[PDB]
């Protein structure tokens, strides 16, 4: 489970840092874990994601 | 011709700014004028830029 976590945590860290600029952006189809992930990734970074 | 030139300037300082991050990028048959301009771009912000 941890493992999957940090994978899911890592895809989300590089997907809001490759991107950082951008006021918005929208991720398609992620794994629920990482659409969680995901929210919490761009709620810190001020990102503001949304999921598809 | 300043047009041109401001046009070729345009385009090469998006390709380095949204870029922006990289150490050594590769820009594809670009107009003479742009390689050029492209070369400065990348010598003034650091980034090597490689003409094909």
């Amino acid at each position: 489970g941890g493992s999957l976590m940090v994978t899911v945590l890592a895809a989300a860290v590089l997907a809001e840092t490759v991107i950082s600029v951008t006021d918005s952006i929208l991720v398609l189809n992620p794994p629920s874990i990482c659409g969680q992930m995901l929210l919490h990734a761009g709620e810190e970074i001020g990102l503001q994601v949304h999921l598809a």
